């Protein structure tokens, strides 16, 4: 159980992050270098 989340977790995160709203990119799991 790892190769599923890689495409499932990212899909569930982008859909709830604002897949249709401007939120997409505001709460995104940015890297430590930027966060």
């Amino acid at each position: 159980k790892v190769g599923f989340f890689k495409r499932q977790y990212k899909e569930m995160m982008e859909e709830a992050n604002g897949q249709i709203a401007p939120e997409n990119g505001t709460q995104t799991p940015s890297p430590p270098s930027e966060k």
